[PDB]
């Protein structure tokens, strides 16, 4: 039923990917997208939902579109009041079929899945789940250190950019030029026995797509907080 | 991040199960425990969890066990007010380290699985929701029907457990001596991708072992109501 466990080949090498290592940065480095209690306004696309999200801080955006798997993913979503969590891009970001290529889109902002129901998802007292995570450096457990969550069944997406976040200021997982790992993969192990990976370096080249990079949560896949496992797995450039 | 379909060799065929084929039709024709808002009030082993399930029109037993994946699994659910529904067993049912091999159990029942949490998983009008089969006879689709569940998020157990009662009676899907059909799988298809097959037919030899035939049900695997696909998959005994 599960996914195994990647082979030498399967994984993305960040010495063979020639362009600015920032823009895969930039989405992990204390960047999302985040709502409470929202139901769904509009549609572009037959798999997507557009929602009336702001942005507090920067006030860079007052409309979010999340992009999902297929129409009956989105048409699950459609009506329910859910929360939003997940990484945002720009760049060729469009919500209508008037928009031209290349666009960089003024208060609007994209995304992929991200998506929970709002009613019976939260914690009984109101407290935070901890979510331990697992570091391998060349096979060998350096760190743990945990995040936290609100919800019972959060998205695989909000676990990861929290991991990726913290990795990135204790370990220097991205840099601007490049990155001291060559390689690297979260892993997630569900109670049911359900596991997966996720690559976490970018596609070889000198050019990075945010927006194709991105699509790895497009299944809103969920897991349940309480339970899961997290494993990262990087190899360093030497050895 | 799902499973393949099943190949030539990885079937079981009825012709090489050499028992009583009416071990098999007993678990799926009109057969099931069917329990509304209950909490778990024991456990015997750390993967399960003991229930004061009724038997109303029979009153065959008054207590259930349904054993989980794990203790992870077993603990999600162990304070939880959940609906119950599966194919129980009697024979080497075990309630307690006391219980001789070989135990037919009086008024107490075994299963796997089939458990779902009962708030907020119900549809708002108190409406059914229908869940449509397609079934292939030697890659042929001959017939389709729809069964029905009061849950949103309904285990992958119920539905085929109510598929194969229709297609008992309807088709004679299993028989007391033996099976019109060589091989039979249930796909289940979900809308975020995810793909997984049973096997319909029991294991090669003179004997059947209902629990270890019913543990394909102990990861508690759900699946949407409302946009999950299902294939029955048959190929006669003839061509
Ligand atoms: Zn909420
Ligand atoms: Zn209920």
């Amino acid at each position: 039923e599960s996914q195994p466990d990647p082979m030498p080949d399967d994984l993305h090498k960040s010495s063979e990917f020639t362009g600015t290592m920032g823009n895969m940065k930039y989405l992990y480095d204390d960047h999302y997208v985040s709502a409470t209690k929202v139901k769904s306004v509009d549609k572009f696309l037959a798999h997507d939902l557009i929602y009336n999200i702001n942005d507090k801080k920067l006030n860079n955006y007052d409309k979010v579109k999340t992009e999902l798997l297929n129409e009956d993913l989105a048409n699950k979503y459609k009506d329910e009041v859910v929360d939003v969590y997940g990484s945002n891009y720009y760049v060729n970001c469009y919500f209508s079929s008037k928009d031209n290529v290349g666009k960089v889109t003024s208060g609007k902002t994209c995304m992929y899945g991200g998506i929970t129901k709002h009613e019976g998802n939260h914690f009984d007292n109101g407290n935070l789940q901890n979510v331990l995570i697992r570091v391998y450096e060349n096979k060998r457990n350096t760190i743990s250190f945990e995040v936290q969550t609100d919800k019972k069944s959060v998205t695989a997406q909000e676990l990861d950019i929290k991991a990726r976040n913290f990795l990135i200021n204790k370990k220097n997982l991205y840099e601007f030029n490049s990155s001291p790992y060559e390689t690297g993969y979260i892993k997630f192990i569900e109670s049911n026995g359900n596991t997966f990976w996720y690559d976490m370096m970018p596609a070889p080249g000198d050019k990075f797509d945010q927006s194709k990079y991105l699509m790895i949560y497009k299944d809103n896949k969920m897991v349940d907080s309480k339970s899961v496992k997290i494993e990262v797995h990087l190899t360093t450039k030497n050895g």
